């Protein structure tokens, strides 16, 4: 079954491959690895975009709030920040930006904006997911050591954590269309989940790419009419190339489409 089909996927990947599924429909669920820690790498960007969403609607930030850097301020892989050295951006423009993009200054300013990793942290906490943590910013929570547990959830955690802050009250509902609206937009997945799901599938996903072959995937898929179903895949420890990995993510798809039938 799916649970031999991911080993014999996980082999060929020479890693660690980990799945989560979650559907809403009925809460009907699927680990492989799921209790595993893994490097989130940039999908913990969908739970930072969650958290300055929480602020915006408590009243204490604004996603029209322009924020100002330098290139000073730029990390490594900031393909949209890298535009707006001269005008900043806004906060929602860094949300966007952090989850369409994996931007990764946009991720740090957000950061800065909520009080740090240990922020996120607590919010995570507070809503009730004991598991996932952040510890690092950009680039430094990328490094996905093997046995090194800072920045990592697990798949299950992060499929839960994703069911609560999209379908559950903890956000506004117009926060909850705008997370969901800047997952539908993500530019960075072609490759991985949404190749191996049916065209006719509406998706919204986070990736996170690292070190020692990390390759992530988190996603929210609504089948035409239906209750969405959630996926969270980590890969990691992964001696292919990168082609590969990606290539990895999207076989996780197919086999749990062609899989989810089975009760």
């Amino acid at each position: 079954a799916l649970s031999e089909q991911l080993a014999e996927l996980e082999k060929r990947s020479g890693g660690r491959l980990g799945v989560a599924v979650l559907d809403t429909a009925t809460g009907r669920r699927f680990g492989y690895r799921g209790d595993e820690r893994f490097p989130m790498c940039s999908t913990f960007k969908a739970l930072l975009a969650a958290a300055v969403l929480a602020r915006v609607d408590q009243g204490k930030e604004n996603l029209d709030r322009r924020i100002t850097y330098g290139k000073e301020d730029l990390v490594d892989y900031s393909p949209v920040t890298e535009k707006h050295v001269g005008d900043g951006m806004t906060v929602a423009e860094l949300c966007e930006a952090a989850i369409t993009y994996s931007d990764n200054t946009a991720a740090n300013l957000l950061l800065e904006a909520l009080g740090g990793p240990a922020a996120l942290t607590a919010f995570l906490r507070s809503i009730g997911d004991n598991v996932t943590r952040l510890d690092r910013w950009e680039p430094e929570l990328n490094t996905a050591a093997p046995g090194d547990p800072r920045d990592t959830t697990t798949p299950a955690a992060m499929a839960a954590t994703l069911r609560t802050l999209l379908l559950g009250d903890v956000l506004s509902p117009a926060s909850r269309q705008q997370l969901v609206d800047w997952l539908i937009a993500n530019k960075t997945g072609d490759k991985r989940l949404r190749a191996g799901l049916p065209a006719d599938d509406r998706v919204g996903d986070k990736t996170g790419t690292g070190e020692h072959g990390t390759t992530n995937d988190i996603a929210v898929i609504w089948p035409p009419n239906r209750a969405p179903i959630l996926v969270a895949v980590y890969l990691t420890e992964s001696q292919v190339d990168a082609d590969a990995r990606d290539a990895v993510i999207a076989e996780v798809a197919r086999l749990v489409v062609a899989a989810w039938h089975h009760h």
